[PDB]
């Protein structure tokens, strides 16, 4: 409250929008700088959240709003200018190579400090893994995973693993429900992808007439199975099981903004006993997406501070930190 | 498996023998050096851990063992001898006192190193707390309260937080089953020093009749309300919540091998959306006490090397760090 970490969030959708709010009564973090696609806005003072949202909605970007600035390298022009310590990256993984490039920005920005993504997908991961040692040497500490699945469930799983002398499955079974598809454009366009006749590219493709039709199907319900969720390969890094054991599903309702199931995650093992047993870290139904992926977030952005603090630098998953209540 | 850990186990009932047990098979940590009351016994190759029992269980000492050195200052002198990375202290807190003393001897003794403890009073960890400094000065890197609660249950309530804006209450509802009471006869004493008619000094004083006698009343059944548990003040030194909002409950089956209740803890809190919900984290049922404390112990004892390895000393909790699992 005194030395307050000086965040910044990149992308103002679904989860840009609600990290800013959830951000908003915070004393030991403050939000000082948003970008979007077309613009940017900075305020070592703290965003006015209700301003940078109303500019977002009704003007296309934040750079429209009382202190922004256009920008078609938004994100570039916000990192030479932007005195701040950690960012959150809630942006969409389209191309499936989007994240490593604007982490690629970072690490020849010159600029240091603290990283953090909610990021999906197994590959998405794996190319962010690609530059680990770039990501060290630059001096930055980035926290990838580190929302609700990958993130929470993932972290969940790692401190249940602790009563097993071997590991058999990690279940992830998520629940999600939204008023509108829209809220999660990306969100929602990179589930449709995992589904069984569709991929990355012809997701992006796609016209929203086309996805309100494939929801139409179905009343809003995606039914989604053996995703392919980056928890697999943060549980192997931290050596608690084969990503193979691994295995993330849910149901996503689209026209509801209850959950349709209970989110939780079964982590099953053999104890030095023996015997063999699973444990269920379940979340409370009124728990939102944003509140289970951006509350982790920036624990962990706090966590990730921790580590740069003591000089350790480089990729660290949900699995790997306990994060820090931020107050 | 090239470069083991060499830990120790100072105390041998319930938990030091199944922590003996749990180590047996791991290639990443190595059983070295085992204490009881009157003996020790030291083995740089790996403890044989059937002779162990054998000895301690028939003749009433480790020391009592093919290896093994009888002795009234068992740690005192096993200290000095063995060439030991962690000792996990599977002692009683009979005083209320005695880990700390057991602690000031590790100070005084010069050794540098890994401690992890399963200790389960606020008071006895409080004591632990006085010592923080020293401990970081003799070049300790100390794990408190690492067992099932305090530990495992603490750590999933510090990561279940995450979700939330505030922290409203912790509930700890935990299940023992064990055959007979006396596989964990300072357990069952601590467990009648917190019940309503009793306190520290009158447990210890009761002979084992009376204590057969008391459980004779509830068939074997302790029901055990609002303990006086460290998860409340570790939890605080986390910043999650204040110690008051942590409560911790349960009950002792002590002549039936399985769980009388499903063990868990219900995380409430407020999101930043102004809803108010609750995480469950449950423990299978066939996940027995030994299993749910000496997994996250070693666990805590490799995070704690971890830390120890980057020059990190003084005192954690299961709260504060993110426990590894060990191979
Ligand atoms: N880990 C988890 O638990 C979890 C949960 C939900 C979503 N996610 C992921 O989080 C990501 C964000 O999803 P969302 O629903 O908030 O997305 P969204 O479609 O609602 O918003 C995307 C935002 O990115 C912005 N953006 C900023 N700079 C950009 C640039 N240079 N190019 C393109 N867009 C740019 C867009 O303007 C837009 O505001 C997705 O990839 C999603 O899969 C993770
Ligand atoms: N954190 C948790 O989840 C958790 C759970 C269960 C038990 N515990 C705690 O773990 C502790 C161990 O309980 P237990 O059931 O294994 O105890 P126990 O009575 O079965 O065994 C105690 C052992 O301490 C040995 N010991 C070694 N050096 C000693 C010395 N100098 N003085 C006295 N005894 C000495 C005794 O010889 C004996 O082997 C208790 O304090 C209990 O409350 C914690
Ligand atoms: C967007 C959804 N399809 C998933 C939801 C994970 C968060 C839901 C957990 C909950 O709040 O119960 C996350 C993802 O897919 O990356
Ligand atoms: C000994 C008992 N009275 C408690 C049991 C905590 C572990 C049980 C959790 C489980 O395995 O379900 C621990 C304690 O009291 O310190």
């Amino acid at each position: 409250s005194l030395a307050p970490l000086r965040v910044g969030i990149l992308g103002f959708g679904g989860l840009g929008q609600a990290a800013a709010r959830l951000l908003a009564p915070k004393q030991e973090m403050k939000l000082v700088a948003v970008a979007d696609r077309h613009g940017y806005l900075y305020d070592a003072d703290g965003i006015d959240v209700d301003n940078a949202v109303q500019a977002y909605t009704q003007q296309g970007s934040v750079g429209k709003a009382k202190k922004g600035q256009m920008s078609e390298q938004s994100i570039e022009d916000l990192i030479g200018e932007g005195e701040v310590d950690g960012y959150f990256l809630a942006l969409p993984n389209l191309p499936n190579t989007f994240m490593a490039d604007v982490t690629r920005q970072f690490i020849a920005s010159g600029w240091q400090g603290v990283l953090v993504d909610a990021l999906a997908r197994t590959s998405a991961v794996e190319q962010l893994i690609t530059l680990r040692e770039d990501l060290a040497q630059a001096g930055i500490t980035y926290m990838t995973g580190c929302g609700a699945t990958p993130g929470l469930l993932t972290a969940a799983a790692a401190i249940a693993s602790q009563s097993f002398q071997e590991i058999h499955q990690v279940k992830i079974t998520f629940g999600v429900g939204i008023a509108n598809w829209e809220a999660y454009r990306a969100t929602i366009r990179e589930d449709i992808a995992h589904m069984p006749g569709y991929n990355v590219d012809k997701a992006q493709a796609m016209t929203d007439a086309e996805v309100a039709a494939l929801l139409d199907q179905t009343n809003g319900i995606l039914a989604l199975e053996d995703m392919e969720h980056a928890d697999d390969i943060m549980l192997e890094l931290a050596g608690i099981c084969h990503r193979d054991q691994v295995t993330v599903g849910g149901v996503v309702d689209t026209r509801n903004p209850k959950k349709p199931l209970s989110t939780h995650v079964k982590i099953t093992g053999r104890t030095f006993e023996g015997k063999i047993s699973s444990h269920t870290f379940t979340l409370g139904d009124e728990t939102s997406m944003a509140a289970n992926v951006c509350g982790p977030a920036f624990g962990y952005l706090k966590a990730g501070y921790g580590l740069h603090r003591q000089g350790l630098k480089g990729l660290f998953t949900a699995a790997d930190v306990m994060p820090k209540f931020v107050r």
